[PDB]
């Protein structure tokens, strides 16, 4: 009977964690729909620019440290965007992979003057959508650590109920 009660509790906790993830996604889905409605005319026009603008550079340093590419060179980034899989990887990274020492080191680097959707939209029609999406990730870790515990709770509660029935 502890196995029965814990199975039901695991199911309820996993459902609640999935609901919370979908709720913190309420943004991740429109970022992702706008990232998806970006005409390609604009990304393309900007990859080719001579120097990066300071804003577009700094966003891009961290977009890249997330992606495990811990290097500050511009060239390291043009390299990473060049790929078209990036048009799908735009819709594939999940949030559970983030590490604690990473978020520890990125956080000094978020330059608040510089990051914004409408200002950054005049610099470029397409810069607008990504910003929103990174944020939907830094805004899911710990929060990812805490919400992977929440997800396991509905998820962790379902798994614990199964293990309890087995025992």
């Amino acid at each position: 009977k502890q196995c029965e009660i814990q199975a039901e509790q695991i199911s309820k906790e996993k459902e609640e964690a999935e609901r919370e993830l979908e709720a913190a996604l309420p943004a991740l889905r429109r970022a992702q729909e706008a990232v998806d409605s970006i005409e390609s005319k604009d990304i393309v026009e900007l990859k080719a620019n001579k120097k990066p603008l300071d804003i577009i550079k700094y966003i891009m340093d961290a977009v890249l440290v997330f992606f495990k590419a811990r290097l500050s060179y511009d060239e390291s980034g043009i390299q990473t965007l060049g790929d078209m899989n990036f048009m799908k990887k735009l819709k594939e990274f999940e949030k559970d992979s983030i590490n604690e020492e990473t978020i520890e080191l990125l956080e000094p680097y978020l330059n608040q003057s510089e990051f914004n959707d409408t200002f950054a939209t005049k610099a470029s029609k397409a810069a607008a959508g990504i910003l929103k999406w990174a944020f939907a990730i830094y805004e899911y870790h710990q929060k990812s650590k805490i919400v992977k515990p929440k997800r396991i709770q509905v998820a962790i509660a379902e798994g614990r109920q199964a293990i309890a029935l087995k025992e």
